[PDB]
């Protein structure tokens, strides 16, 4: 992995500058005892560019952690735009709130604390959709079901992005016993059979373990 | 590279289906002595998806080869959409025209034969722009100047994509002797310095050699 990390540092040195709010969001993970699993700086910038191509005014994120990915995307929003992010762990949600406040995004970002599978039908009842872009990055086994709820909260042209769908190439092992690999494989099979979207999977290398993100556009 | 190749085939079995027109465009290369350097199927679907996000009506492509990338992007267009593709080699242009005709894309694709640096100022003079998406994929040394012309043919929100800007990590080598590597390094420096766009570089692995594509959006 060394060449991929060195090339990622080359790219972030040109195009992946992180202000105090993004660095503080990263620094908050270890002091809070949270896992070091945010998107990378360059992945962050890529999510921001996708939100700009979507001309996104309304973004939904499942899985906030410390709000690193949230800050990157919310920075693409217009003044009147909104990002709703779902986080199960009340400690993660409190840390993310501090980090979003430090980024001056309190007004545009709403953190909802609970399981995505409980909150997604709430968003349906509220008529919270449709969203211009949806980022699925929570627990891995129910990605397939999160995608079905995302469709209910989409319009034609909505972008749905799902992170961690390759898992170091372990998705090739049909006999994998790892929950996160089985979750990825089931989601990828659903995505291959889904006639409601146009989709691809991007292999991703860099500072993080070899992985990939799925991208889908609602027909 | 074996794991990346195996994962790419896994991905294209799910989401990278190629019809006769794309398979025929690939098959056309060997009989014409052309390099097997088109975008991969999965890269082709990615460019198609970027064109759909752009809601592209007008696309510009530098470097046609056999029209493989051209067919993937043109298929995102509405019928009244147009794609202009530039190609220096008349042998390549004639193969690409056959492949575009086979794909049913004759109305939507205009292949222009000559040096990109000669045609781009003609496009500005004709008012051919602005393009919703621009794909820079010709010879590598003038990438920096192709990008300057692309900005003259853009509007706010235009997506510019440049292929082959990592070259197996050789862009880390400040003493590279390879003009294509030197061209990518100069392009990536320019892109780092450019205040007219928001940009990133995506590292790309799969069936082809380790490389990367630059994505830039012209600021609003
Ligand atoms: N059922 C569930 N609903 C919502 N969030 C969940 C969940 N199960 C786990 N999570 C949360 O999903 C997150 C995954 S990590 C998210 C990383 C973040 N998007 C970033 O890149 O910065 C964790 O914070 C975890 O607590
Ligand atoms: N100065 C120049 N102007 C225009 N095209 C050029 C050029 N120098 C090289 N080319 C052409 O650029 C092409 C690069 S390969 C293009 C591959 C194609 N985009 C695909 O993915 O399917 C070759 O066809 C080459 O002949
Ligand atoms: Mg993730
Ligand atoms: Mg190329």
């Amino acid at each position: 992995n060394q060449i991929f990390e060195s090339v990622d540092h080359y790219i972030s040195d040109l195009l992946g500058y992180e202000d105090d709010a993004l660095l503080a969001a990263t620094n908050s993970l270890a002091e809070a005892g949270m896992p070091a699993i945010s998107v990378s700086p360059n992945q962050g910038k890529f999510l921001q560019l996708l939100a700009q191509l979507c001309q996104a005014k309304n973004i939904l994120e499942l899985g906030t952690l410390a709000g690193y990915s949230t800050i990157w995307m919310a920075r693409a929003l217009p003044k009147n735009g909104r990002l709703i992010t779902l986080e199960y762990d009340p400690k993660h949600a409190a840390v993310a709130q501090k980090n979003i406040d430090r980024a001056g995004l309190t007004s545009q970002v709403q953190i909802r604390t609970g399981k995505a599978i409980d909150i997604l039908p709430q968003l349906v009842e509220e008529g919270a959709g449709p969203f211009d872009m949806i980022f699925i990055d929570a627990d891995k086994p129910p990605y397939t079901e999160y995608f079905q709820w995302a469709l209910r909260l989409s319009r034609p042209g909505t972008l749905i992005v799902a992170d961690n769908v390759i898992r170091d190439g372990k998705v090739l092992d049909e006999n994998s016993t790892e929950p996160a690999v089985q979750g990825a494989r089931r989601f990828n099979a659903m995505l291959g059979a889904n006639t409601a979207v146009d989709a691809t999977i991007l292999q991703m290398v860099g500072v993080k373990e070899y992985d990939g993100m799925a991208l889908a556009i609602v027909k």
